[PDB]
């Protein structure tokens, strides 16, 4: 459970992010494919993209990128009362998408990294801490629905 003040770190810092939806969400996601190749695999939308300047010039990619963070940006405001947000997307994710957990794991540490690169200031170590802490509580809620369908492994 994060704490009133953990929360205002995290939103602290995602209210930055909302200046630059769509740049963050390129940034995140070529992290994500480039440091974990197999991700790239999961999306037949993408895996044609072969080198990080195509990536960078794919406006579809772009789009995307808006899509997952408007649906994070979307949970974290919830501070943690994201039952009905997380439902679909679990769905999604583990039955249509099949994305592991573990892949979680890895945007997770992609979003991070993209955060203190563009908010020093807004991302000192008490906040890579809420933000992590809130992540995890995403993927420990994702996670229990994955295991009730039988997709946690
Ligand atoms: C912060 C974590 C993530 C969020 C908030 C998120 C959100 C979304 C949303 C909102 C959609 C469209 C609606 C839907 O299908 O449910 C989507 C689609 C999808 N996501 Fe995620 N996602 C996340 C992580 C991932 C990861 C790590 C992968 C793969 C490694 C992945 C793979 C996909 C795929 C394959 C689609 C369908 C794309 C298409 O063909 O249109 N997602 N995601």
């Amino acid at each position: 459970v994060l704490s009133e003040g953990e929360w205002q770190l995290v939103l602290h810092v995602w209210a930055k992010v909302e200046a630059d939806v769509a740049g963050h969400g390129q940034d995140i996601l070529i992290r994500l494919f480039k440091s974990h190749p197999e991700t790239l695999e999961k999306f037949d939308r993408f895996k044609h993209l072969k080198t990080e300047a195509e990536m960078k010039a794919s406006e579809d990619l772009k789009k995307h990128g808006v899509t997952v963070l408007t649906a994070l940006g979307a949970i974290l405001k919830k501070k943690g009362h994201h039952e009905a947000e997380l439902k679909p997307l679990a769905q999604s994710h583990a039955t249509k998408h099949k994305i592991p957990i573990k892949y979680l794991e890895f945007i997770s540490e992609a979003i991070i990294h993209v955060l203190h690169s563009r908010h020093p200031g807004d991302f000192g170590a008490d906040a890579q801490g809420a933000m992590n802490k809130a992540l995890e509580l995403f993927r420990k809620d994702i996670a229990a629905k994955y295991k009730e369908l039988g997709y946690q492994g």
